[PDB]
């Protein structure tokens, strides 16, 4: 399909994530496969990568993307930032794509909790936030000129494995633990250890807001307990809060489509249905820590109280299935299953993969799974939207 706009992509880490000169150079986007932002740019498709709080809440995580692509130092808000007891400047980036600001625009590709960050930018780029704005007024504060409203620059939003609507995840008895030590499974992938206090800071999780940062002489192991009993895990502004169920729909219920954006989701499954009682398990292949740590429990799991039954057991290892192709709890946005013709203001659903939660992104292996070939077809899917 020809080329129709000229807008960069620009990569989206989830829960877990990393900019490029970080892990030693191992690639969140292409793992032990390769370099994506690397094959895109070598094939004609300029591509920049974003590296935002893994575990921050999305609203954190969209004023950072914000600042990391025009330029500046990260503003929280006052409002927020004095509402949940962070600070409200982040650190400061030189900025990406400063052109933004006069007119450029740009495609999201985000994967897992990325889709609800890429999302709530576009939201509080075309809304800003009411809540900022009269706090502002009220005590005599600036403002971030991301949350006046009235600004446009997305235009394209691809989620691959979001969890739109949640993931039951969070209910397991243990996910703290458990989702800890998916970090560190996920630095074992990078073949970086969890018990040595690295000099270098290796993986930054950027919690300046919060003041948290791995010591001298400190371990990831050491670091995580920490974390997990910071505000960065028992907040309400947190990736964890957002992830959840229940979470993700408050969320839907405020960041919404916009009719000046393109939206395109990819969801992922790696489970069979069993015999017995027809929960699901997972395949061959998946990712050891997601077959043997998560999987079981998604494929499971069911909560009266939160309408979690039948649908919701087939899963990638990490997020429930149908939970990806768009937010569905608490959203007023349309889904429809991609017709040969991307729409604006609406989720294209560009169907389902039979690739796993880390397979998609490469930082786990997967022979069968093109890789290469699935985001420069996508890349050139972008390339084709009219502007
Ligand atoms: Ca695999
Ligand atoms: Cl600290
Ligand atoms: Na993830
Ligand atoms: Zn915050």
């Amino acid at each position: 399909s020809l080329r129709a706009n000229d807008a960069p992509i620009v990569l989206l880490h989830g829960f877990t994530g990393w900019g490029r000169e970080e892990m030693f150079g191992f690639k969140y986007w292409g793992g032990v496969r390769g370099d994506i932002e690397q094959w895109l740019n070598d094939n004609g498709y300029r591509t920049y990568t974003l590296a935002v709080g893994p575990l921050s809440s999305n609203w954190d995580r969209a004023c950072e993307a914000y600042a990391q692509l025009v330029g500046g130092t990260v503003d929280y808000g006052a409002a927020h930032a004095a509402k949940h007891g962070h600070a409200r400047f982040g650190r400061t980036y030189p900025g990406l794509l400063p052109e933004l600001k006069r007119g450029g625009r740009i495609h999201i590709i985000a994967h897992s909790q990325g889709g609800q960050t890429a999302r709530m930018l576009v939201s509080l780029l075309e809304n800003g936030s009411q809540e900022e704005r009269e706090y502002a007024k009220a005590h005599n504060v600036s403002l971030s000129p991301l949350f006046e409203g009235g600004h446009h620059f997305v235009l394209s939003v691809t989620t691959i494995a979001t969890p739109h609507d949640g993931t039951t995840l969070v209910n397991m008895v243990d996910f703290t633990d458990r989702f800890f030590d998916l970090q560190k499974a996920v630095l074992e992938a990078a073949a970086v250890a969890s018990n040595v206090p690295y000099t270098s800071q290796v993986y930054d999780f950027k919690l300046d807001q919060w003041g948290l940062r791995r010591q001298p002489g400190e371990s990831f192991d050491h670091y995580f307990e920490r974390l997990k009993r910071s505000p960065v895990w028992t907040s309400t502004d947190t990736a964890r809060y957002d992830l959840s169920v229940s979470g993700a729909e408050k969320l839907n219920q405020w960041v919404q489509a916009s009719p000046n954006t393109y939206y395109l989701s990819f969801s992922t499954e790696r489970t069979y249905r069993g015999a017995l009682t027809g929960n699901h398990y997972p395949e061959l292949g998946m990712n050891a820590f997601s077959a043997v740590v998560c999987a079981p429990f998604l494929g499971s799991y069911r909560n009266p109280t939160l309408g979690i039954d039948d649908r919701w057991l087939e899963n990638d290892g990490i997020v429930n299935t149908v939970s990806m192709n768009g937010p569905k709890r608490g959203s007023s946005d349309r889904i429809v299953p991609y017709d040969g013709t991307l729409k604006k203001g609406v989720w294209n659903d560009m169907g389902t993969y039979n690739v796993d939660h880390l397979e998609i992104i490469g930082v786990d292996p997967n022979p069968s799974f093109d890789i290469r070939a699935f985001y420069l077809r996508l890349a050139e899917q972008l390339a084709s939207l009219q502007p």
